[PDB]
């Protein structure tokens, strides 16, 4: 399979520093319709899924690349969350690995929030895709 569709809250805004490729938008890759296909991520770009109300999560899921293209993972990138209750501040939860994944369980501090988002620490040379994105809820 190219891409892993998921049944992911709903979210009031999704945005991203990244330019796409036809038909391969984050928000297609959100919403269970197709993977993301962004162009070369550069150093500060963000992907964000900021939520209406407060909204608790169990786990986190950003598998990178595809069996297609192992390349275009998202390196040196970060997933961070937003807090519902705390300033205005990112704190990373997740770094995305030697298989290009970020998965992991939300410790109960950080499962409440506004927003999650990737951040990008370092310019690629590929481009990157997103084949699974799942932000389980604990429903």
């Amino acid at each position: 399979q190219s891409y892993f569709p998921h049944q992911n809250p709903p979210a009031q805004k999704i945005t991203t520093t990244i330019e796409d490729y036809y038909q391969h938008s984050i928000q297609n890759a959100y919403e269970g319709i197709d993977f993301f296909w962004g162009k070369k991520p550069k150093k500060g770009d963000t992907l964000e899924f900021w939520y209406g109300r407060p909204l608790q999560i169990k786990r986190v899921t950003f598998r990178s690349g595809n069996a297609e293209h192992i390349t275009d993972q998202f390196y040196n990138t970060v997933v961070e969350v937003l807090p519902a209750f705390g300033d205005n501040n990112f704190t990373t939860i997740l770094h995305f690995d030697e298989f290009g994944l970020a998965d992991g369980d939300v410790e109960e501090e950080f499962s409440l929030v506004k927003a999650i988002r990737l951040r990008v620490n370092a310019d690629s040379k590929y481009w990157v895709i997103l084949s699974e994105i799942y932000i389980q809820t604990p429903d």
